[PDB]
């Protein structure tokens, strides 16, 4: 009642019953209130990765480097280590596979200086595009905390980002992750794997008949072998907090 | 090949369920169509709650609904749907198919733009002929399975006259079920004021590198077998490999 964030660490059991470490964060809109199990690691700034592909999406959109989420983005022709990234993508596929070539291609034609004037409009985690343009969100000097997602989240879901509704309505149908009658998850992945220490994220909402349960996981992620615990463990919460049945 | 396809193994799946009626998929990639029974595909029938697509779009384009947050409050009739007896937005009035809502949309949009709107759409016979809020109900309007998808795939290309952005907030409206495998977006429809009493389900299927538009109807004497329009068009749906 009336608390901005509560710690429970009762959430820990499902961290510990898989042998793993990280934190999941909770924001119930209706009551403007947070939920943890670990306040310090709730607000631990990490790269983003692949959660980057959220605002690179907005602002690709709102720039129309993406003219719209059927637009075929034609794979370069070099072989990569993840068999989705060796063929055509549109904003779709590509969010979904986490196609980082395409979205490196997207920042080259965004360009710093727009990159730069947009994070900070978004105010998302540091704002600081430090490193390649290309490449700044996997090893340059950009930071975000869970606690920094969830607020960058609320924005877009409300639409009260500085660009087009359109972009936003289409970044959250590409978000678009799982939907049955209970609920709607609009949700990104993301492995930050080239800077110590190696974490999965998982950033997104739950969408419910009368409430919005804003949510940002990170997890320490030694190999890929886990890569499957950050949705798994996120779910495990949110069934203990009844918000999915 | 053939633009039109029928699949008689598809009755299996009728028959299984002791049930009649019409599954009808379009491959868009391919161009084509594959159905059980071409007879059934092209009988028109009343929409009922299969309306509640176009309604919601004309609603949207004329500023009749602002957007699919906007509260749309009970107006205190208790009804014989629970989840109709509380406050909605487009999202949950599509979802639990709230009638009084749309009853409520229909009456602001008013009888000549409703109509200018059909017949802009090309929807089923155009025909909004009865009371303009129940029409869709026990008036004239009618629509066939195979006009269902003709109707669902200019909504899917956002080709239909109204904003593109009252095609994308009626395309979430449809959101049904989405998996990595799969995304539906779809309404449901019962037909009950006049025969024969038919459920619908109409809507696509998005696969990562084509779409399958449906439309299904069958007979529904009782409420007792609604549960089939799902179940018959996902056994249609696996026996073609389109979801596993
Ligand atoms: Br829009
Ligand atoms: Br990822
Ligand atoms: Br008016
Ligand atoms: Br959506
Ligand atoms: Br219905």
């Amino acid at each position: 009642q009336g608390k901005e964030w509560q710690e429970n660490k009762s959430w820990n059991a499902h961290f510990t019953e898989h042998k793993s470490q990280g934190v999941v964060v909770l924001w119930n809109e209706n009551k403007q209130q947070g939920f943890t199990n670990n306040l310090k690691r709730a607000n631990q700034a990490f790269l983003p990765a692949s959660t980057f592909k959220i605002p690179n999406s907005l602002i690709a959109l709102d720039l129309g480097v993406v003219k719209d989420e059927h637009q075929v983005f034609k794979w370069d022709g070099q072989t990569r280590d993840i068999a989705t990234w060796n063929r055509d993508h549109n904003l779709i596929t590509a969010m979904k596979y986490s196609v980082v070539p395409v979205y490196q291609e997207f920042a080259r034609q965004i360009g710093e200086a727009r990159m730069s004037k947009m994070l900070h409009a978004f105010d998302y985690g540091n704002e600081d595009i430090s490193g390649n343009v290309d490449s700044f969100w996997l090893d340059g000097g950009i930071r975000i905390s869970a606690t920094e997602q969830i607020s960058f989240l609320r924005k877009l879901y409300h639409n009260k980002l500085h660009v087009s509704e359109r972009s936003q309505r289409i970044v959250k149908q590409a978000m678009l992750t799982e939907a049955n009658g209970d609920y709607i998850i609009r949700a990104k992945t993301g492995y930050s794997t080239r800077i110590e220490p190696k974490i999965g994220w998982w950033v997104g909402w739950v969408e419910l008949d009368d409430n919005v349960w804003f949510f940002a996981m990170n997890m320490d992620m030694p190999t890929s072998d886990g890569l499957g615990l950050r949705q798994a463990i996120t779910k495990e919460v949110l069934k203990q907090e009844k918000i999915i049945p």
